[PDB]
């Protein structure tokens, strides 16, 4: 029975805006919320994609391909799934394969594509598709993969065995100042709990 | 190689602020980033999210989730039980408290993540992911009494761990909900561990 009554702009940047949201609570009382949104969403089913890249090689354990980047909002290096915003007119699947090749150099194959999932729904309206992609690491195209970083993109590739992912993330967190992304950590936890 | 030079306040609300981050890019070039932060961090992290494993003998193991209207999203979301850590509260104690308030369940800590980032391209927000087991056969968890704070309105949805991804896909298909990216990520890995 809850719904939005109004969205009032508080502050609009080039990339991010702050809104005062007025909504109806389930007792029938109007309340407000401070809401973050991006300015970059057009007709896309979501802001962005994140790629779960499963690197497959004969006589290797499967790896999960991760990226390490400086994230200004965090003031530090973060370990994440490869990810980027969806270009206007682009499918989530094309954005996923394109961002994976740009950030890691790998040419993947689509396996599955999530519905739009919320990044931090108490804070923002931001959504992604989580796109699972396999990388045939036996293909010559995926032998010596070179990232194609865009202007101001600076990405390090970290491939960790699926069968030990959580302990290998713990060992990287123990060795330096860096944050693991919550989606990566949730995925590594589930691999342990299965 | 990369670091924060300065931060410029653009807009402060009660709960969230918008900053302009100046940072040194690895080439020796200074760059700007629009960054969101909470105003509420004093703590290991802003928040906890609880992975609650409901264990009842002769039943499938369930993951306990919550459905809430999220004003930034303009709709209903399915999430791990979660809230901000009170000043002076440990992440573990915040986890058991949030789980009790949102679900009525009384659980035991299994493990606690380090601080992990929610959306590091947009925000500095971090959480501890806290794995909790719930002895569902215990009297105290027979008729679980959820204690919602002012303006909290939370539905409990328990889904079998062994079919979690298909069950979440079903809810999105029929109920027009948004699944949280950490919940979806956990559900994917449970399928991918095979
Ligand atoms: C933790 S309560 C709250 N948090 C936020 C935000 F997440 F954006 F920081 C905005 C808001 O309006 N409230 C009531
Ligand atoms: C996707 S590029 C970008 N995104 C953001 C934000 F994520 F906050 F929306 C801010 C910013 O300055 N840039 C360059
Ligand atoms: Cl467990
Ligand atoms: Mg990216
Ligand atoms: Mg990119
Ligand atoms: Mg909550
Ligand atoms: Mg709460």
């Amino acid at each position: 029975k809850q719904y939005i009554i109004s969205e009032e702009l508080i502050s609009e940047g080039k990339w991010v805006k702050l809104e005062k949201t007025t909504y109806m609570d389930p007792t029938g009382k109007t309340r407000t919320w401070e809401s973050v949104k991006r300015t970059t969403r057009k007709e896309q089913t979501a802001d962005g994609v994140a790629v779960i890249p499963v690197l497959q090689r004969t006589l290797h354990y499967e790896c999960i391909v991760l990226v390490k980047q400086f994230r200004p909002p965090m003031g530090g290096y973060c370990i994440e799934f490869p990810a980027g915003l969806i270009d206007d007119g682009e499918t989530p699947e094309a954005a996923a394969l394109r961002e994976l090749e740009e950030e890691t150099g790998y040419k993947g194959d689509i396996a599955e594509c999530s519905p739009a999932v919320c990044m931090d729904p108490g804070l923002s309206n931001c959504t992604i598709h989580i796109v699972t992609v396999t990388i045939n690491g036996d293909d010559a195209e995926n032998a010596r993969p070179k990232p194609k970083p865009g202007d101001g993109e600076f990405v390090e590739v970290i491939s960790l065995p699926k069968n030990d992912l959580l302990q290998r993330l713990d060992a990287l967190v123990a060795e330096e100042h860096l944050t693991v992304d919550a989606r990566v950590y949730s995925y590594a936890l589930a691999l342990k709990h299965a």
